[PDB]
């Protein structure tokens, strides 16, 4: 990821906001010299991505985690709303398409987490608490969780560096920008809500 | 990515289908020993992901491509529909949440593509052709494209290995599965359309 100045985060709290709202992340490591990636839920501990702690889990049957033992640097990609921008929307005669999106990339040293129960319980609360209705583990779910523990591996990442991208057509003139926003308001309201949060 | 047997592709053409329908991919390489990822449009050449050719582009100002010169192995992640599965939907007393999703991971040797114009023109056709209405570069767009060439770097990947995941609650019993599907039909019809394509 290269962040063009025009597409940088406007306020530094928008990164944590994206990360909290889009926990189904991509966890990436360099198994040998080749990237390997797992789709896993990853939550944030603290106010800032930068310098905070990420917590996640994956299947013990997924051999990816066996590569975390040496504590290599890992990259975690959080992806927010995204949408293709067609020149059909622009209605100008010379144009070129693009893709609008928001993402946060966090890099740091990974570590296997011994308290897998904490991790998965915190992840539940993270996903269920904003929902309506929210789900709270009944006491038998808590015992069920314990029975699932042998099959899960939890990990943590101390974020060394963080990069945020908010590529939301801000480089567009007034008229073309309005067209882009109103099409996403119809088609993709999460993306349109972010182009308001960018003004 | 580890693909649990129960979540494997049912027909081997579902991978190419996902890749064609979700071209906004994540291109991942091991800059030094650390993963670096760029969100870029990537299209498929041929009938099969496995053994086919991926084509993509990114900004010349994005230094990521400078790492492709040695032709390292790269990983390209295509992400289809996905959705959180809350135990609230299950309405059973012991349960644990999960995330349903479809993805294709393709690994191979990357190469800088000298015909960037072909690549970007093929990508336009890929994105616009299924749309309604489709956009066809006017002749002045084709000249505009040429003026943009200095700012773009195109690349290609010959797919050495491919992995597909269709994690779509197939391990669910009859009753719980129905509840999961009808909630996504309301909330997430792309995901629900895939759980039909899995039966
Ligand atoms: C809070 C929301 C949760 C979500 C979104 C979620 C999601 C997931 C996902 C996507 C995987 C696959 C990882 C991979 O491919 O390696 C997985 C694996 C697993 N998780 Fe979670 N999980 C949640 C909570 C929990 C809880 C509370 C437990 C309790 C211990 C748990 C235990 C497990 C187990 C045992 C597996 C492996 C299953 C298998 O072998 O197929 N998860 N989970
Ligand atoms: C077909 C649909 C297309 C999509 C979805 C698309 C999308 C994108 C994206 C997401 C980037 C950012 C890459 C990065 O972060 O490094 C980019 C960069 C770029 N692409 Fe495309 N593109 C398309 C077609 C084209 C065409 C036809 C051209 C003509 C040459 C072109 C030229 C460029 C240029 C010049 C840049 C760099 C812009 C900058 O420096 O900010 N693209 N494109």
């Amino acid at each position: 990821m290269h962040v063009f100045p025009r597409y940088a985060a406007a306020r530094p709290e928008q990164a944590a906001e994206l990360v909290r709202s889009n926990p189904f992340a991509l966890v990436v490591s360099a198994v040998d010299g080749v990237p390997v990636a797992t789709h896993a839920p990853v939550i944030l501990e603290g106010d800032a991505v930068e310098g905070g702690t990420l917590l996640g889990h994956m299947a013990r049957a997924n051999p990816h985690w066996r590569s975390f033992a040496s504590s290599p640097d890992v990259l975690v990609v959080f992806s927010g709303p995204h949408g293709y921008v067609s020149p059909t929307v622009y209605a100008t005669d010379p144009a070129a398409p693009t893709w609008d999106y928001a993402a946060v990339h966090a890099t740091g040293r990974v570590e296997l987490a011994e308290d897998a129960l904490d991790v998965v319980e915190r992840t539940v609360a993270a996903l269920e608490a904003p929902r309506d209705p929210a789900w709270t583990p009944t006491p038998a779910s808590r015992e069920y969780f314990r029975a699932l523990l042998p099959g899960v591996v939890a990990f943590r990442v101390r974020v060394r560096t963080e990069q945020s991208m908010f590529k939301l057509s801000q480089d567009l003139d007034a008229e073309r920008y309005a067209r882009v926003r109103e099409a996403f308001a119809a088609d993709n309201p999460g993306l349109a809500d972010l182009m308001d949060r960018s003004l």
